[PDB]
């Protein structure tokens, strides 16, 4: 079938050994070099590769001495912090599955998530502690809570350093520690949760084979970023999420300095770029609003920045192109993936640009676009559902065979739930989620296309679009808008503006509501249910 798009061979073949063995190999190289692995942009704290590797090895041994066996389970519950990956790496080193979660989860989300992954130990931030203690009242199999981001015991709980000290031989040498080999294709490495689900979180099981495949992409000269001392990546992406997890682990394989930024004001962003001589940025497109508006760019030395990359949510072509222009870059690089595909499976290839494109199929993957009704494959420039297949496909959801069957079909193709198309040169364009399409009469209007128009308005800081129920037409497109500081637009002004830029079908017949924050999930996808609720309330 000539409609199937097949990714090329990777420059670097997948290496032997577990994901833990590969991380240990590379981290030890950069440790001996003397390089910095993690930096907190706001506090300036650094962890060298040597320190990060040593603590990860020591924690691995500590978890074994505690009594965890291969295929056991631990979890994190933490906002981004520079210590986040110590339990992740330790788990990978010893064959103990790791379930990352974020402090920002609601209690309903967290109790469900940890109830599925069933961690023996939870590594909690100070901020997340109360939620973890609450969850433990329901998920009574959580034996121990360890404080991740404290150098001292806290509220009666051992901190990470204490847990390590109490569970290792005095004078234990990390250099003696051995990574544990596993059955790579079968052994669960991570249990992940997607953002923006309409239901409660499912546990996505990712294997070592999934992760070592990612490691080839991450360092690829075309589909990743190359090893080069002094590379510093400013990252704003949630670490617990696949987007933050697999970019960050990839950057460690690459030897980069991971410059973790948790404050998103323009001044801190730009100061961070300058002060740490950042070469790369990785973000969710929500951050572009600040960059296109900033009047401060030439106050900072931004000469080191050579790449801005976006993922997780639709990026307006025009917004991205304006930001690339401001930073004098050729374009914004992009990746597209799902938690269930480990990482990005469509990435903009270096040297193979196309305006508006999401990118091309990554090495070792295949992709097709199917007709929404017949499920048959489509040629170029035909919209339908993107389907993918390749060695980063998850093992399956935890204890949910029905959901697995719905996602990955009888021919092994993962149905992404996204609308897209590919052009004659095989560049893929991801439009929006199928579930988000607004059924106005016989049209299927993608909110992202209307959101793009709204974001392009200089008085509109943010926007989200969803469908208002309508007896005659089914659904009407409506918008929730956040105005820029000091600016006003009426509902009519917004509607008339949009009407001047779009087809008749795409008019905001469902109206406009003004809010302080557009409801979105943790990686920037619009919360359609929440938007519909706002639009339903009378002004
Ligand atoms: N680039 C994109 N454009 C438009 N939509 C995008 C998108 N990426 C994710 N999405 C949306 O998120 C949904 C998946 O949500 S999710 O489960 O929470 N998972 C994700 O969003 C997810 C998991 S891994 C990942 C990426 N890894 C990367 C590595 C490098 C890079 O430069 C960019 C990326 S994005 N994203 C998709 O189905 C799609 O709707
Ligand atoms: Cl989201
Ligand atoms: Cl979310």
């Amino acid at each position: 079938d000539e409609n199937i798009v097949v990714g090329p061979k990777p420059f670097y073949p997948i290496e032997e050994g577990s994901a833990g063995t590969q991380l240990r190999k590379y981290m030890e190289r950069y440790a001996k070099l003397g390089a910095i692995a993690f930096t907190n942009a706001v506090t300036g704290v650094d962890y060298s590769y040597a320190e990060y590797l040593e603590k990860s090895c020591c924690l691995g041994k500590a978890l074994q001495n505690y009594g965890l066996v291969v295929d056991g389970r631990i979890a994190l519950c933490s906002e981004n912090c520079e210590e986040f990956f110590i339990p992740v790496i330790a788990g990978l080193f010893i064959g103990v599955g790791v379930a990352p979660t974020n402090e920002i989860y609601t209690l309903r989300e967290l109790v469900h998530s940890l109830g599925i992954s069933k961690p023996t130990i939870v590594f909690s931030s100070k901020k997340g502690l109360d939620k973890v203690i609450t969850v433990q009242k329901t998920v009574t199999t959580i034996k121990t809570i360890v404080i991740l981001d404290s150098k001292v015991d806290y509220r009666g709980y051992q901190c990470l350093d204490t847990f390590i000290k109490r569970n290792t031989p005095p004078g234990y040498q990390a250099s003696s520690f051995k990574t544990v080999e596993v059955d790579r294709k079968e052994q669960v490495a991570l249990i992940m949760n997607s953002s923006g689900s309409t239901g409660l979180p499912k546990g996505v099981q990712l294997t070592h084979e999934n992760i070592v495949t990612r490691f080839s992409h991450a360092r690829d000269p075309i589909y990743g970023n190359q090893v080069s001392p002094g590379t510093a990546v400013l990252t704003v992406v949630p670490f617990h999420h696949g987007f933050g997890m697999f970019t960050t682990l990839g950057y460690l394989i690459c030897g980069f300095r991971v410059v973790m930024l948790t404050k998103f004001d323009e001044e801190t962003f730009l100061k961070t770029l300058q002060d740490y001589k950042c070469t790369n940025v990785i973000l969710v497109p929500t951050l572009f609003a600040i960059l296109n508006k900033s009047e401060l760019l030439n106050k900072y030395d931004l000469s080191n920045l050579v790449e801005i990359a976006s993922g997780g949510a639709p990026l307006s072509k025009e917004v991205g192109e304006a930001v690339a222009r401001r930073f004098n870059l050729p374009g914004v690089r992009q990746g597209y993936g799902l938690t269930e595909t480990t990482s990005a499976i469509i990435i903009t290839p270096e040297g193979d640009d196309k305006p508006g494109a999401s990118g091309k199929v990554v090495p070792l993957f295949k992709a097709k676009v199917i007709d929404l009704d017949t499920k048959k494959s489509l040629g170029p420039n035909r919209r339908g559902e993107v389907c993918v297949k390749g060695p980063m496909l998850m093992k399956g959801y935890v204890n949910n065979p029905e959901a697995t069957k719905e996602l990955i079909d009888e021919e092994g193709w993962l149905h992404t739930g996204d609308i897209g198309y590919y052009d004659e040169e095989k560049h893929f364009f991801i439009v929006d989620r199928l579930k988000s399409l607004i059924k106005y009469k016989g049209y299927q209007v993608p909110p992202a296309e209307l959101e793009s128009v709204l974001l392009q308005h200089p008085s509109i800081f943010d926007a989200g679009v969803a469908g208002v129920p309508d007896p005659v037409a089914g659904e009407l497109p409506g918008a929730v808008v956040v105005l820029e500081s000091g600016k006003n637009m009426t509902e009519k002004e917004v509607m008339d503006y949009v009407a001047s830029q779009v087809s008749n079908a795409k008019r905001l017949r469902g109206g406009v509501r003004f809010v302080d924050e557009v409801p979105k999930g943790l990686t920037g996808k619009i919360d359609g249910r929440a938007i519909r609720e706002i639009l339903k309330k009378p002004v």
